[PDB]
């Protein structure tokens, strides 16, 4: 995964979304980079650097942590996505950036990042359609299930939006997020999603490598079976 000179294909994007691990230093009691390394070894197909909150790293310490996480992704051959921070994504030559409804406007971000991967968090049909129009390569829909990892989230929606989007003929790459575990991931894929994203199911697992491997194995099975 080098510098992109063309927009990523939908086929490739959907493959990358399979097991999308997201993490910040304040999401685990273990060593942050070590957990990321274990998740990648287990089978995570994409990683998002999400460092925010009161006890998250800032300044130079945050940048250095990001560099080490990006290096871990490079060693595993997995793309590195930055959450919220467009400047950081450009400065590190990240593979992509993820933004939400309260962040920089998607039109503005797409113009600033060229052909880098762009993900947009959506909670309604209107937002999903707007994201596609603005040039997003994928949308993150949720929260599917209850979650305490992110407090300022909108109402839990199950797989309702995923189903509605596919029903309207929209084929944009979709990843589900919010309280997803190895036990409840199947319905997300069966509803039409191209993958599942998670923080705590892997970051707080007593065995992150095994947890990631389990996710990878079952998601592959579900995608072939739906
Ligand atoms: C970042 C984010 N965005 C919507 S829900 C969520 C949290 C996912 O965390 P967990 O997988 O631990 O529920
Ligand atoms: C709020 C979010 C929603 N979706 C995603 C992703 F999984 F990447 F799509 N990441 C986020 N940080
Ligand atoms: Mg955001």
């Amino acid at each position: 995964h080098g510098i992109r000179m063309t927009r990523i294909s939908r086929e490739m994007m959907k493959e990358l979304l399979s097991v999308y691990f997201i993490m910040g230093s304040n999401n685990t009691k273990a060593d942050p980079v070590t957990v990321v390394q274990k998740a990648l070894k287990g089978g995570a197909t994409l990683y998002q650097f999400r460092e925010k909150g009161g006890d998250a790293l800032t300044g130079e310490a945050r940048i250095k942590f990001a560099e080490k996480a990006q290096a871990a992704c490079r060693e595993a051959g997995v793309p590195f996505i930055v959450n919220d921070d467009v400047e950081l994504a450009l400065n590190l030559k990240a593979d992509g950036i993820h933004i939400g409804q309260e962040d920089a406007n998607a039109k503005e971000v797409r113009a600033a990042i060229g052909d880098m991967i762009l993900g947009v968090a959506a909670h309604t049909m209107s937002e999903v359609k707007q994201a596609e129009e603005d040039g997003a390569d994928y949308v993150g829909l949720g929260p599917i299930y209850p979650t305490e990892t992110k407090k300022d989230t909108r109402a839990v929606q199950g797989v309702s939006l995923i189903e509605a989007v596919r029903r309207q003929g929209i084929s944009i790459p979709i990843v589900g997020i919010g309280g997803i575990t190895i036990d409840n991931a199947a319905p997300v894929i069966q509803a039409g999603a191209d993958g599942v994203s998670m923080i705590s199911a892997i970051s707080q697992a007593e065995d992150p490598e095994s947890a990631a491997r389990k996710f990878r194995e079952e998601i592959q099975t579900y995608k072939t079976g739906r």
